[PDB]
DNA sequence: CGATAACTCGTATAA
DNA sequence: TGTATGCTATACGAAGTTATC
DNA sequence: GGATAACTTCGTATAGCATACATTATACGAAGTTATC
DNA sequence: CGATAACTCGTATAA
DNA sequence: TGTATGCTATACGAAGTTATC
DNA sequence: GGATAACTTCGTATAGCATACATTATACGAAGTTATC
């Protein structure tokens, strides 16, 4: 179609108008219903319904993960409607599968994991425990770690810390002021306070490591073998790099993970959301207050990141033990 | 003639729906086709104008507004799962639906919940039948106390099986919930009995012996002699576990009425709108609760504590200052 | 046409599937538009854009408020949206003029009246001075007047008010159930409980009159001359008459409703409403706890129900003055 | 009025719903044709200097023509001002809308991201708190300058009452009561809305009341009930009541500016917004004052006419009573 | 009986 | 009274006015 | 005549909000209507 | 001069 | 990452069952 | 043999609760890169 075309076209031209995940995403999906369509003889654009509906259960077979199928046949999807075609999700073939396959899969033993927690108490120890160091390198991690923890910011939103997005209270508390997260995109922006204990372990590092000296400066960076903190202010600190601040405090306090290959064995980015989040629920805040440490917009998702306690746990059996 | 094909489909995967839904679906279609033909009206594909002449039945008939819905929406699925239009998508349905909502409504009908097992019934259920001995009064001392332990609806509580149960160094029982009902469980992945609860459920699987295979079902059936009778294929359905409310209930007070009002003695939520309730006496804050239950709105919660004086409101607060 | 004989129909055919009201009002419109639309040659249906104007414009000069123009507009909508035809409001002429018209009256002086307050100090004084009396009717308009400051609820709401609808809480405080108000309709419904205090004055007009010997009976009803009760199940007391122990409540104190023709003047229907919302507002209870206890949705309408304090006011002059 | 709505361009009905917007003009706010005006012109210009049809418009060139503004290094909340005003000229009239069509609301959404994260934030007023007003205020009262004695009413009024300039320069004496208590009370008719969210009457505080009093003997505006309570001031030190005459809202404005000027010094040389006060300085300031003295956020809107608690969160975002819940279980 | 306390209708305006 | 983005103010540098130094 | 305090007007850049939609309630003086007195 | 500390990319899965 | 409404699950009188009493 | 106790299985009437839609982000092992030891 001319048209088809013209929209498509019109897209790529602005690609960055999506996040630059959802193209790795809509690329990779793609060119594995482009495999497969092929290696079956099939067209794979505009996609059949049913040819659709057939690679969704080749999915279920190779073993994949609900979401996942669900991600695939999403881009699919968007790929789609942005072309201004109808969907796959259009026709009542991919429409029922997928439920089935949502269906099956939940009985068979399967949910949806979650990240280790990353709690107070957890906070305290790894604190205390490196509280003391002199080192640049713990200096840092032990400040990367209690802003994570104070402001439940998402990995990447902490990454993008600038110097001249740090102010004060009158009371002497910090506020990092950000931009852009998950769901949110205004030039308002939103201010996250740390508290007295943070701001120190934020100080602290700040100093040993001079980056306010360019307000341009990301205050998260580098420290090299040598020991020495390298600023920057046009490449920020991967995100890969945060997670891996986590994994290894967490190889240092319990050391070496499993041969399991399972998911979440260790803290990564997630922990420390998931963490406080526990931890305020457990200290019984109201609902609209976790939502704003959290910065959710609805129960609904607040109530899911809950899993909580265990051992004695809480709740009823608190309640029967007289 | 596209719409067969479909048919086809929308069958090829039933699997698709809970066996539950489909239940409905055929129970109500049953319905719709009995009333078409004695009115003269095909049944298939749904004109609105019967529809709606139809709904008008259900309501003369009694059935309350929840159930008129329940028709109305099987008949849509139906119809949306066939390349056809829904009948609710019609102006004189949607039309009618609302004319009987506010007319139901307003003639006084009313929506009802369970009637609350709150531990002041855990208490005195578990006194006269704690030093019992019958291999029965043993089973369901256990499969209350489970219910108040851990607002796991009564289906939940079926599918239990040994397994599924572990210990605690604190030395309570902590039942593993494999095979949730819900991609994403708000409720735990694993529920832990108190410590009275854990004693009182341990007592019923020596008794009974469903020890043995870890495969088999937790709770079982129970003969007229007073003997456990394992098993790993066949669960303790669901009817059953209701019925050992119902009974409970008859012990203490007598029986029900003459009346045919629902919830007239304990059913399967008695166990959760209890917990509820009680968690709430205490303090516990609606997040907590929420969670302990396995809520996720959080209407239905406060539905079950609306009653209570902590819950009474702010011009209270403000009257007696 | 001929569709719009069938949609017109459809329409009257269920006409209970709107409120009493809105057709009352409805025809009250077409009865205005259609009289206009004789004495001027103009057809009545469907409305021309310019014709609707003219008539809006005809309005706006025989001095009526915006609100009430509003009100014609909107009913002259319904009419053509209901029968499958495109709004007048849909005309780029008729939706200008409409804008004109209020910023015309507001800009002039023209701003929105809203009930006269019955605070919690009117109750305490209508009560001292009523308390101790044994008439038949200054027992029931007691309770009313307190179940109403005291509940928040709409005035037609109160009358539908039956005897099987009340339940009381263990530390024994009525606890009212409402079902259809303004806002919603449905079967789960609201319970709302009264202080201990209020709960007496009930307990009490509901012996003295013993509207309690059918449950179908609705808790407020009429006096006559001779001060004896009236109970019944299929006449609810008239809306007219509960606007009528306001007056009858505000002249035993202020005397007489001085002749200025215009409106609040003394207390109405809504009185304890504004009422309780102004007395919560200053007390300090939150959004959301107010919002709940009026039946609100929405911080945009608690908002609504405030035009603080006068004179010494509060807020900033107390902030200055201490 | 507009540009040039074309002999040939124009072409069939939009020419008769435009005269109707023309009509009934007086359905917009004056500011509301101020910036469509201001924009059509400016679009207009770049269409005349890039050589563009002017009307209807092509989204490939409003595309184009927003990317434009983007560079000039305009703001945001500026560039969707100038795409909604384009928006009206089109709706209004009766054609299909730019951001309306993939290519502008895409590009829309891409400059607004790349925007964001080269990190630009939008300001807001600088503060006039109650210790300012204090400040400001043992400095002018030993003034007998009569334009001091306005200013100091003036500002005194602002953050009392926490009106908007506008909303200040049309109170006229006949609108100034007393209560028993001997404190005035401005009623506020000529409101903002058919329902006036702020009130109908804002009192003012004894003292404050001491300084408008003072200036109300001063420059003789009760002569004539009529007569706008504030005015202007000549070379001379004299007052100069009216009754057809307001005060520009500029000129309050700069009763802020001077204000400032005189106790901090003459303003930075960059060309920021908000280096010194200014028409809503009060109004943010009043609205901490409130929140650090403990005021319910339902108390504090309707001081200010405020009925969307996102704004006036906005101003005490960063007070310490707002710092949040999980600095306060880190805090023991 | 007729005079009265105590209570359906249309238009205007708020929720 | 609840659900849907689009009108409507202020910011401020600079140029144009008008009565007093 | 000029120079100049103190404005008013302008025009573009940006912050701050406010209403259309679609019903559903109340306000209130006037008739109309029962059972008491 | 290696050896080693400390940091792109493709698929899978949560938010 | 959120939610109106469209699927899921319990309620229960009553009929079949299958081992004990 | 005949009468239960204790259950399964039904069908319809009602409560209860959770998803499809459209992105946007984190998990994590392997491979690559650059100062420094
Ligand atoms: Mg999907
Ligand atoms: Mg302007
Ligand atoms: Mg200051
Ligand atoms: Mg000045
Ligand atoms: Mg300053
Ligand atoms: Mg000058
Ligand atoms: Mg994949």
């Amino acid at each position: 179609s001319d048209e088809v075309r013209k929209n498509l076209m019109d897209m790529f031209r602005d690609r960055q108008a999506f996040s630059e995940h959802t193209w790795k995403m809509l690329l990779s999906v793609c060119r594995s219903w482009a495999a497969w369509c092929k290696l079956n003889n099939r067209k794979w654009f505009p996609a059949e319904p049913e040819d659709v509906r057939d690679y969704l259960l080749y999915l279920q077979a190779r073993g994949l993960a609900v979401k996942t199928i669900q991600q695939h046949l999403g881009q699919l999807n968007m790929l789609h409607r942005r072309s201004g075609l109808p969907r796959p999700s259009d026709s009542n073939a991919v429409s029922l599968v997928m439920r089935r396959i949502r269906k099956e899969n939940v009985d068979a033993g399967e949910r949806a994991k979650q990240a280790l927690a990353f709690e107070r108490t957890d906070f305290d120890q790894v604190r205390s425990l490196m509280e003391n160091s002199d080192r640049c390198q713990d200096i840092r991690n032990l400040a990367f770690l209690g802003i994570a923890y104070n402001t439940l910011l998402r990995i990447a939103e902490i990454a993008r810390i600038r110097v001249k997005d740090i102010s004060r209270t009158d009371g002497g508390r910090m506020l990092i002021h950000i931009g852009r997260t998950k769901t949110l995109v205004s030039t308002a922006g939103v201010e996250k306070a740390l508290s007295l204990g943070v701001t120190k372990l934020v100080e602290r590092w700040i100093s040993v490591s001079g980056v306010a000296d360019d307000p341009n400066n990301y205050l998260f960076c580098r420290v090299r073998k040598n020991g020495v903190a390298a600023p920057s202010a046009t490449s920020q600190l991967s995100t890969r790099a945060l997670e891996g601040i986590f994994e290894a405090t967490h190889r240092l306090i319990y050391g070496a993970k499993d041969d399991s290959g399972q998911r979440y064995l260790a803290w990564s980015g997630h922990s420390a959301r998931v963490g406080a989040a526990r931890d305020m629920a457990r200290a019984g805040v109201s609902i609209p207050e976790i939502m704003q440490a959290g910065g959710w917009t609805n129960v609904n998702i607040v109530m899911n990141y809950i899993r909580n306690l265990d051992s004695e746990t809480g709740a009823m059996v608190r309640l029967l033990e007289d």
